[PDB]
């Protein structure tokens, strides 16, 4: 027990959520190396997670030095998780080894799911299953279209600019774009968010035009940032497009149980 708190040669872990955040419905928890893990079993068996009530879960790896750990099923509100990556000295594999122990604790807040289904053009946020807002929104159009799947709500911006450069598209070409943004939340890391788009409100409701992201009305998205935090859902319904990468960043429940499950160690 030479141990360090996870706050919001070898190799460093680090682990979100942070100690003492509350976190929405489908926060996993994950653990980051500044080094990539030959020994993915090994790093698996050096962390610890116990909640409260018990839930079943298991790790999958988005890459080669990040791992996930989620339940089957979203959270359940209430839920307080313990995660202990005890990595100090372990054999991580050809000459790696942990640098460090380090712990976090977090709790689960109520369950806030947004649903953007691309038939009515409606973005319905819910919490604990009632409609607490309805937003007439804006999505992909077809040449350039928002993926179907469920998202976890990462980071927020009350202002930036999403540059297409950022996703190996230039800002110069017809998909490009390098675009100023209020009250911005984050959905997905391939750049998709949810965002103010005062140019758009016409046609929220009617007609997709973005590029992928949900454009909704700059109160709705304003309130959006204000009552959405890190884990919360949002699901997008029956769009052109495909579904978003299980190894996104924040695609994590796109992943089948049991593909999750079996899990990736080799």
């Amino acid at each position: 027990r030479y141990t360090l708190n996870a706050t919001a040669h070898l190799t460093m872990p680090y682990v979100m959520p942070g100690d003492g955040e509350v976190v929405g419905v489908g926060e996993p928890v994950a653990i980051r190396f500044d080094e990539n893990i030959a020994d993915r079993g090994a790093a698996e068996k050096a962390i610890k997670i116990t909640t409260n009530p018990p839930v079943e879960g298991a790790f999958y790896w988005l890459n080669n030095r990040e791992v996930r750990w989620r339940p089957e099923h979203f959270w359940k509100p209430g839920t307080a998780v313990d995660v202990a990556v005890n990595t100090y000295g372990v054999d991580l594999g050809e000459g790696m080894f942990g640098e460090d122990n380090v712990q976090t604790h977090f709790t689960i807040g109520d369950e806030v799911i947004a649903t953007a289904d691309d038939n009515t053009k409606i973005l319905t946020v819910r919490v604990n299953g009632e409609v607490v807002k309805s937003m007439p929104t804006s999505m992909g159009k077809d040449s350039t279209p928002t993926a179907n799947g469920i998202y976890i709500v990462g980071s927020r911006y009350k202002h930036i600019i999403m540059d297409s450069s950022t996703y190996g598209v230039p800002v110069n070409s017809p998909n490009g774009y390098r675009t100023d943004v209020d009250w911005a939340t984050q959905i997905s890391y391939s750049g998709v968010f949810v965002h103010s788009a005062p140019w758009s409100v016409g046609a929220q409701g009617h007609t997709n035009t973005s590029h992928g992201c949900l454009n909704v009305s700059p109160s709705n998205a304003q309130w959006f940032y204000d009552h959405v935090k890190r884990g919360d859902i949002v699901e997008v319904v029956n769009t052109v497009g495909g579904t978003l990468p299980g190894i996104d960043g924040l695609g994590d429940w796109n992943i089948p149980w049991d593909q999750w499950r079996a899990g990736n160690a080799k």
